[PDB]
């Protein structure tokens, strides 16, 4: 642990873009491309001014996928050589994305490097990702990721301590003396769960939750971490501390290949959990994605809570949670394609509702302005301003808190909610890997059609019901915090009855078609969703001429 600093000549790569969720490549790319990881790590660290490196701490950890520990060792060797004073690293390299955000904010780190590719498959033939978060605990913004990219493109050398090796498996402080450097390099290995659990212990009423989850008359739960990073969090918090029986923790051992499956929480990737819930034995089920910031919520018999409804239900019962009883509710937000269910709650309770373009930064900005308490995305995303990433296990404890106060089943809570606010039937059609020319033509033609002065007021017949266009545009957002203007964020068809159709191209092309059908009638709100959605789906396909432009007669995926 007495080690030399050396300078390594390297050759730059041209494709190392950090994106909004990190640099992601196949594992084999990282393995076969000389200094691929080294170059990128150096580029991140070179964004930190030399004068500020010794007093800086970086938080480092990841989702447990293959190659993670090797990448972490590399980050330590390079951080040390570059004069970064300290790393804080989760035991075994493990930290969920929400735990990283938690720890950065708690210890006032300059940021963190997260070894995750989120839900993407891992293993020797899978994907790997390197994500950079800054001092507010959230994703590095474009100005920073721009700078990292620029540096990586022309880098000709990096600094490294080749003989430095960190023991990731044992808790505590390891110090490294660097040759011809006065100050030591320090690594603190922390328990992967402790800080995050201590945070949750202050947010939620663990006494109430222990009462709910323990004993003969307990709420019966099945919580599926999909062999990813949230596993130990489930075991240590829900089972060990809150007393849920050990069987409650499903697929809660992190695996380097996530068990050979894709850790994304939806009805088909988490098919095993759904089949478990179908037996009527359990009251509540949930699944998480690989790095822990997405969640799916299930009730008895595998009743599916739509993510757009989940955030609305949490909003409508938000003072069941001690944190909000103390902060108050500062605002609500959803991404524009997410259903308008949250809006109904916000309008009725007179709380601001922010409708943002797709992406974290819009939520993070509003939170940093003390204007946003609770946010949701239709893509299984739920969060609050307790940190600056979405948080799947948090959403689960929010649901458990509501179940404890309401003393009703998941399905009955939703039925009561629909009765009170009306129901926003919702689905998302994905058309994957469509020919770009056809997708682009479809969008440009539709947008032109929508811009015509006569389009507003146009009527579309169902069947029975007539839909009337209230507004039609290509969504634009002026950020109230950083002043940026986001344009071309999705074609919106907004109907006078509270329903909407939205088309986006994904950022082969992917078309995402979102259908939001609002119904107030008692005779309609408990019908089957794809049946109730069929009229607007028909209207959407006809006005867009999607089949004509793409050759597709059906979506690839329906959620
Ligand atoms: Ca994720």
């Amino acid at each position: 642990n007495m080690v030399k600093i050396v300078t390594v000549k390297t050759q730059a790569y041209q494709d190392q873009k950090p994106g909004t969720s990190g640099l992601r490549k196949r594992v084999k790319v990282f393995q076969s491309s000389a200094n691929y990881a080294e170059n990128f790590i150096q580029s991140i660290i070179s964004t930190v001014e030399p004068a500020q490196r010794q007093e800086a701490t970086l938080v480092v950890g990841g989702d447990g996928r293959f190659y993670m520990k090797e990448a972490i060792q590399l980050i330590a060797r390079i951080a040390a050589a570059n004069g970064i004073g300290r790393l804080v690293i989760g035991q075994n390299g493990i930290l969920s994305t929400p735990a990283v955000s938690c720890i950065i904010r708690k210890i006032k780190a300059i940021g963190g490097i997260i070894l995750t590719a989120s839900h993407n498959p891992g293993g020797p033939n899978g994907d790997f990702g390197i994500k950079f978060n800054i001092s507010n605990g959230g994703p590095a913004p474009e100005a920073i990721t721009d700078k990292i990219f620029q540096i990586s493109k022309t880098i000709e050398e990096y600094a490294v301590c080749p003989d430095l090796k960190v023991d990731l498996g044992v808790l505590g402080k390891q110090q490294f003396d660097l040759e011809n450097k006065f100050k030591p390099f320090t690594v603190e290995i922390v328990d992967s769960v402790e800080a995050y659990a201590t945070m949750l212990r202050s947010i939620f009423d663990f006494s109430a939750l222990k009462e709910l989850l323990s004993g003969p008359n307990r709420l019966k739960i099945r919580i599926d971490a999909m062999h990813g990073v949230v596993g130990p969090y489930v075991k240590k918090i829900l089972c060990e501390e809150l007393g849920a029986p050990a069987n409650s923790a499903v697929n809660c051992v992190p695996l380097e290949d996530f068990g050979g499956h894709h850790p994304y929480p939806n009805l088909t990737y988490a098919a095993d959990l759904v089949e478990t819930m179908k037996s009527g034995e359990h009251d509540f089920g949930a699944a998480f994605d690989g790095d822990g910031d997405r969640n799916m919520i299930l009730g008895k018999h595998g009743f599916f809570v739509n993510p757009s409804d989940s955030v609305a239900v949490i909003a409508a019962n938000i003072f069941s949670i001690p944190y909000f009883q103390q902060t108050g509710v500062r605002g609500f937000a959803r991404s524009m394609p997410t259903s308008g269910a949250l809006d109904r709650v916000a309008s009725a309770t007179k709380i601001a509702l922010y409708e943002t373009p797709t992406g974290w930064k819009f939520f993070g900005n509003l939170m940093d302005a003390s204007k946003l308490s609770l946010c949701g995305e239709e893509s299984f995303g739920t969060g609050s301003d307790h940190i600056r990433e979405k948080d799947g296990l948090w959403a689960v404890l929010a649901w458990l808190s509501i179940l404890a106060t309401r003393k009703q089943s998941v399905e009955d809570i939703l039925k009561d909610h629909w009765q009170k606010y009306g129901r926003n039937f919702f689905t998302r059609y994905d058309y994957e890997e469509v020919e770009a020319e056809g997708a682009n033509k479809m969008m440009k033609d539709l947008e032109a059609l929508m811009f015509d002065r006569s389009f507003v007021g146009k009527q579309f017949s169902a069947n029975d019901k007539v839909y009337t266009v209230e507004k039609a545009d290509n969504f634009e957002y002026s950020d109230p915090v950083d002043g940026s203007i986001s344009r071309n964020q999705g074609l919106r068809l907004i109907f006078t009855d509270g329903s909407r159709i939205v088309f986006r191209l994904s950022g082969g092309a992917t078309i995402r078609l979102y259908i939001d059908s609002y119904e107030k009638d008692v005779a309609k709100i408990n019908q089957d969703p794809q049946v109730m959605l069929a009229p607007l789906i028909s209207i959407a396909l006809k006005v867009s001429q999607l089949q004509e432009r793409t050759g597709r007669t059906a979506p690839t995926v329906i959620t």
